[PDB]
């Protein structure tokens, strides 16, 4: 009996092949997450089928309806068996599912449109109107928004730090809506907003987007926090311990570092 | 019921307070791990007594004896209830004890005396004139011993077959040996201890190259214990609300006794 | 008995003189390989007639039919007696024909139109904006096809799954395609032809990086023939006497019609 | 039936371990040639034993007796079965033994004691009293010699090029004798002669010696010719085709280049 692997279309984790039209099965997808699933299968023997979540969401719990959507909702209600996807370990998620030891470290960063070079001996330098989250909160001419129904939005919602509280107070009562439905939508808003918008996303996707063409976006300031991505399984399932030791073994062998290097920096340009 | 806590003397995590001669209980200890234990006890709701491991070892299994030592031996043999200390999460420990979610990122770092001729680990392996060592019975020696990569294989062959013995008994001994070798000996340890040492006096060592890999410290509980989920959820909450970051900043950067 | 020699029209090895319209026999050919054939015939003591391969292919086996073409096909099927031409010594060819000792060292090189951004082969593979090809039915293509190295595997996947067809029919076609690509196309070919091209007009291409591997050209003789030992000993004698070095200097460096 | 592999104690081809006293068998020796022998055995299965020649010579036919001494002598007479050692392909050697395809290209070079840097804006530049073989032959204050009973000595003896002829005419009649019994003896002569001696040796050994400490020797000019190293086998023996095919497979797979890189350039002491 094969298990269901639920994923989310996000680069470079789960991308779509340019020649996927006539391909059927797990061979249509490629990226970091498919390689991680292959290595997990190699360590502990099992057959898997890759599925993309229906709603295209990472997972969130409704305030009143009190149900989980996205991959978390898929795992809790039994529609899937394991989620090999960039799912962030959070306090609320751990109370409903089981998270393995993180296979990648990350943080909350800022994405802004890369500013024009400063002409004024004859050296060329770059200036940025945003240098950190504090000065981002202090100003008003540059708006900022996050990805809806994600770990970052919930972190900003429950944050008790004064600067993050101010940022959340702005975001929750901003017209027009500053949130986006997908990471690609947020990046597109950044690129088309002539520098009048800043995107708060995970540092891994931030670096990935910065490295590729048209290389017109850059990351400013340090990581707002330190989190990770875990492989999630439903509470009490028998697939938790095997994938835990699988992740540990992959970390010890150095396969994870090689995968990060070959999917993130090896394909860079600009 | 008071919960016994095993911990090791390793600055800045645990330090012997200056007035510990007139102090008793857990009031004679200070550091990052003391505050972490206090927060864990406050969240879970248990009373704890901080006891230092008898031997200054972290944990390993002797070949052809299969006996655990250090704090891991304290945990598996029932002599200790929880290990709130910089215990690196490894495969050989996950099969014996329960590790919580990581609370501190770290990696393998190279320390030398104050051009950086060595810089890279690969270039370090390409050189024989300068010597390098590691702490015995730790996650570093076991990582180098069982690493199947060519560079790490060469490094482990170097360290195992070396005279005089290049490993050090304690991390402080390793840093002293680096200091008093006139730049002929290098020490490999976790990046956190490296940063803490290089930010302190006499500020005569640096950190070169980069982290060889990435690991994390975790709160350790005996396999099947009842404190696993409470401490794991406590660690997640503490990281979520930023207590861990503030503790690290207080015990690592807040002093900075050097020009930087 | 006149010995039939199969050879290919590749400069500077074999050229069609300047007035081949008024010449008959072997007097209408000139080049390094013509001189080498003359020396081999003089040493062994046989009369030879130089015949050009009908199809401008060096030789390869075709999948699902296992039929040899080019000069190797001309040799395994009895149509030719010897192949005095720049035929790279390879594994697949050695299983069906007798190769003499190498008489000219060579390697696989990269050439782009006139610091070059391409640098080495690893950067050339990593950088996708520039396109790289290879002459079809040649040892370089067969080298990349069965190569198990990661960089060469990526390169072979690129060239195989490329639109339009990045391969070229002849070496001159590849050189012209690089020249007229405005710096968008890179040609992979043997070191000797690359140097000969880059030391000639219009002197607008340069060889970059290093050699991906080291190989050699050999005199090809049908398996189990009576000419293999005499030609191998002749090659050894010619190399010892410095005739091969003299011929290479005459046909490669003696002209130098460019600024260098 | 185990065949015997004959080698010559030459670095970095066949070297003695620092703990060979307590070791017995094919584990005492190490270097490039032992790895080549291991790979040849792996590709075509056979058991082998490593032996060092008693006379410590590569091979040379004696005048007025027409007998071969050294590795070629012990392979021709049948006392050995295969010579996996840096044996140069020569015309005289190929007429008595079957010699495989070359596994490494080499050339005759010149090694002199590295000269002191010139003091005289403030840049330091090195000057050498020898720049090629021509000005080496023309002068008379710097002596030069070659390994006795080797391929280079026979190349110089039978050479018809005018400069090489003059060099051999000097070498064959010169007191005291300029030839050396071993390559290490020639290197020691170069280092102890304070620069009044030059040594002619293979380019591979020359580069290896230059890259080791104390690196007081350097190579001048360029290679006088192009030659190779092959795996020797007695004439009309059953091992010729297997080892030829094996060395071809090793060359195509890229093992030879990696071995050369790991034994020659990896161990750099200057
Ligand atoms: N360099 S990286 O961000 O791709 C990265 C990050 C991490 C890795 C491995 C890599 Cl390659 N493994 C660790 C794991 C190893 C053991 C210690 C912590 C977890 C369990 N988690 S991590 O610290 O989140
Ligand atoms: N900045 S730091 O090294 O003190 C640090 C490091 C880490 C923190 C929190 C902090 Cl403050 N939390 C993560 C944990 C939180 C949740 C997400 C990953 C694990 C589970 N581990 S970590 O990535 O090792
Ligand atoms: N200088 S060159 O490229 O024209 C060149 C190249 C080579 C030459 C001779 C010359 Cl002149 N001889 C060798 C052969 C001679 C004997 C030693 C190795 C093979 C057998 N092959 S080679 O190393 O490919
Ligand atoms: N780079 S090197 O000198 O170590 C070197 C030299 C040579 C290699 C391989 C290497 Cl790695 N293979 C060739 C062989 C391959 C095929 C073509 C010529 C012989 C048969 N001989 S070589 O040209 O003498
Ligand atoms: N990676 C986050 C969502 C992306 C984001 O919030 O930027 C998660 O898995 O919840
Ligand atoms: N803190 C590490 C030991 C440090 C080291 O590896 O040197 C451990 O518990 O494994
Ligand atoms: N001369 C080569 C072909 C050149 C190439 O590989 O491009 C051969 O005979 O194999
Ligand atoms: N390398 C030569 C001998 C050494 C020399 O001539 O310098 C050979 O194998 O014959």
């Amino acid at each position: 009996k094969t298990v269901v692997v639920t994923t989310i279309l996000e680069s470079p984790y789960v991308m779509m092949k340019k020649n996927h039209e006539m391909l059927e099965g797990n061979e249509r997808y490629e990226g970091y997450c498919v390689d991680l699933a292959a290595e997990i299968a190699k360590h502990c023997g099992f057959k898997y089928k890759l599925t993309i979540v229906g709603d295209g969401k990472y997972g969130a719990r409704d305030a009143d309806t009190k149900i989980w959507n996205g991959m978390v909702g898929e795992l809790v209600y039994g529609k899937a068996d394991i989620a090999i996807a960039p799912l962030t370990i959070t306090l609320v998620r751990e109370e409903v599912i089981d998270f393995s030891k993180p296979f990648m470290s990350l943080g909350i960063s800022i994405m802004i449109k890369k500013p024009q070079k400063s002409k004024p001996l004859t050296v060329e330098r770059m200036v940025s109107p945003i240098e950190s989250a504090e000065d981002l909160s202090k100003q008003t001419e540059i708006a900022y928004g996050t990805l809806d129904s994600g770990s970052t939005k919930e972190f900003f919602r429950r944050s008790k730090i004064a600067v993050f509280d101010k940022m959340w107070t702005y975001m929750r009562s901003a017209e027009p809506s500053v949130f986006v439905r997908t990471t690609a939508e947020g990046v597109a808003r950044v690129r088309k907003s002539k520098g009048k918008y800043a995107y708060l996303l995970e540092s891994t996707m931030n670096e990935y987007i910065e490295q590729r063409k048209p290389c017109d976006t850059m990351k400013v300031g340090g990581n707002l926090d330190s989190k990770g991505y875990g492989i999630a399984t439903p509470k009490g399932s028998s697939l938790g311990t095997p994938v835990n030791l699988a992740v540990l073994k992959l970390s010890e062998q150095g396969v994870l570092d090689k995968l990060k290097n070959k999917w993130w920096y090896d394909k860079g340009e600009c």
